[PDB]
């Protein structure tokens, strides 16, 4: 538009939830309902106490999943844009932002619990879901990784920005992409850990 002083401000994305990995479960668990969320993302005030690893976020017309490694909540571009994210003090600013990988990143919010980056340059990885499934994957390049059950694209919606996890529990990537065959995903594409550490400097 050309008239600057009505022009609306995108929210911020707000954290709506958490998967569970902390004990023998794996599990989704909702923090705030969409009235709270709707009204959290125009404040950009999140008083909301945050814990582990894996956030479920939402934006006004989104929601996927955000993840903690090394100290930063890292999510997908496709999902965040150049968004803030709400807490407790207000808006934060993305720290990172790279469209070219999908990647966008936030100080991990206090409370949160941030996985390791993967050393173990091992293949069997597990991808955990926003409705805390956890899917066996077998890596096949440095960002693909293949189904060993595969599962219908619905299965996979809004998990994008969720962890590829090692079998020690450590982050080898961020989700981005299902790679499907009539709309069956038979594999998956991520951002992986090494990708996130050159964005750190780590
Ligand atoms: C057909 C399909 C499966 C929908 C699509 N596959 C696909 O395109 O495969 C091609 C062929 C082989 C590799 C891949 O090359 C294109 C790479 C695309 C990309 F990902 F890098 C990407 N970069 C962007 C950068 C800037 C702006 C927009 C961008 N948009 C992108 O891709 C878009 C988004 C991505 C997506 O849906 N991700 C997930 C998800 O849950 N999102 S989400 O949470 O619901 C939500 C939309 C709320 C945020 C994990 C998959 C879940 F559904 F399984 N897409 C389309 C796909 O996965
Ligand atoms: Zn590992």
């Amino acid at each position: 538009g050309s008239h600057m002083a009505s022009m609306k401000k995108k929210g911020s994305v707000v954290i709506v939830g958490r998967i569970n990995l902390s004990g023998d479960t794996a599990y989704a668990q909702q923090t705030r309902g969409e009235e709270g969320c709707q009204e959290t993302s125009q404040t950009g005030r999140d008083k909301n106490q945050v814990e582990g690893e894996v956030q479920i976020v939402s934006t006004a017309t989104q929601t996927f999943l955000a993840t903690s490694i090394n100290g930063v909540l890292w999510t997908v571009y496709h999902g965040a844009g150049t968004r803030t994210i709400a807490s407790p003090k207000g808006p934060v600013t993305q720290m990172y932002t790279n469209v070219d990988k999908d990647l966008v990143g936030w100080q991990a919010p206090q409370g949160s619990r941030s996985l390791t980056p993967c050393t173990c340059g091992s293949s069997d990885l597990y991808l955990v879901t926003r409705h805390a499934d956890v899917i066996p994957v077998r890596r096949r390049g440095d960002s693909r990784g293949s189904l060993l059950s595969p599962r219908p694209i619905s299965y996979l919606k809004g998990s994008s920005g969720g962890p590829l996890l090692c079998p020690a529990g450590h982050a080898v990537g961020i989700f981005r992409t299902a790679v499907c065959t009539r709309g069956v995903a038979k594999a998956v594409e991520f951002i992986p850990v090494e990708s996130l550490e050159t964005t750190m400097r780590s």
